[PDB]
């Protein structure tokens, strides 16, 4: 097959407009669009959550086959979730100029007091274009999960963080039975369950 | 597994930061800490914008999934495209349960009809700054029924459907044709369940 039909030169921006700033902002995107049909839309608006972007990490054991989660609170999980305290992988805000890598290595000392060796990206998503444009980039990170332990996270910045270490295969099964489920974890664990046999050969080497 | 429960957190207030289509609100909560204390007062500013139902639609005697794209503004800045290719997917109204909306969107998104259904994986989109929760079906369709342009042409819903093999869709994924949480969640599941799913659904 051939993909998607239109390109950016298909739609035109008018214009944006910042309706709430704070630590995050809501703008209003209005635009017009080539239809599927021949003909241009007319002008269209949408709320956009924009929080910017992120790095995310998982800390891979090959050696061991086991995975280090991170548990920290995240209230906006409250109202339809269990437990707001969630089990996550290592993830950190991307500033201007920074690399994926370079974030994703230092979140994981800061957050779970791990040396990264060798990473490999897994894929990079979206995690709701209808009414964010946050995008997550996702790399694998080759760790010694005997050595992650204990509480981490910025104390001065209200991060509160517990480091777990399991199974690769008990992490999967959480997610079959929904204890792990939030969008990177899923997807960085099933991407995991598919590619875990050639990756511990390509790091244990 | 995890340490706290909802016993361990007050949510003390919420405020309304903007008020429009969606909302954006300011948690005020206190938590216990790892470490044996409890947190002073923390806020979080959290995009309130309802919960979704998301239908995969397989086909498991011709093993094609139905795709639908259509444009998302906001991943203009960061894509190649803003049109994207994705599941079925809507947002779920008061008193409606998750597989009504599924099927009410694969008519409206795709003109199609669904047969049986499984739940995969219900997931919160971005938890550290959106209360989102999507939940996904996988449905059983007749890919050879999906075709064509599609949506509420009355809400400005413009949506063409695309078939593919399921393996298609999937290389799809792992080149980056295919990026959004929903999509890549529904076909690495599907390329880890498709054996015992087509079995299910052929015997
Ligand atoms: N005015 C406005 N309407 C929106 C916005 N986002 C979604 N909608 C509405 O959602 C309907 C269909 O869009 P969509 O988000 O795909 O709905 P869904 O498929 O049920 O999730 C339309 O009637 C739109 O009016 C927005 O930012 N502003
Ligand atoms: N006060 C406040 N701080 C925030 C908000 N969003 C993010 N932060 C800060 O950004 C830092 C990292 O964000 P975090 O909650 O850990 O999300 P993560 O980076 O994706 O893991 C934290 O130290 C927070 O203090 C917010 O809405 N309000
Ligand atoms: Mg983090
Ligand atoms: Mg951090
Ligand atoms: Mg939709
Ligand atoms: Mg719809």
């Amino acid at each position: 097959q051939q993909g998607i039909t239109f390109s950016k030169n298909d739609v035109e921006i008018i214009a944006r407009e910042t309706l709430y700033r704070g630590f995050f902002s809501l703008d209003l995107y209005r635009f017009r669009h080539r239809l599927f049909n021949g003909g241009m839309s007319g002008e269209i608006t949408r709320e956009i959550f924009e929080r910017g972007h992120a790095a995310v990490l998982l800390p891979f054991d090959p050696v061991r086959d086991e995975v280090v989660l991170v548990e920290q609170i995240r209230i906006a999980a409250y109202d339809t979730s269990e437990s707001p305290w969630l089990l996550e992988m290592v993830a950190g805000m991307i500033e201007a100029g920074e690399t994926v890598e370079d974030v994703a290595r230092r979140e994981a000392l800061e957050e779970a007091g791990l040396e990264v060796g060798r990473t490999k990206p897994i894929l990079s998503y979206l995690a709701s274009p209808g009414g964010t444009s946050e995008r997550l980039s996702i790399l694998v990170g080759e760790v010694d999960a005997s050595t992650a332990k204990g509480i981490h996270g910025l104390a001065e910045e209200n991060e509160d963080i517990r480091v777990h270490v399991v199974s690769r295969e008990q992490a999967y099964q959480w997610v079959e039975e929904g204890k792990i489920d939030n969008a990177a974890s899923v997807i960085a664990l099933q991407w995991l369950q598919l590619h875990y046999h050639n990756l511990r050969n390509e790091w244990t080497k």
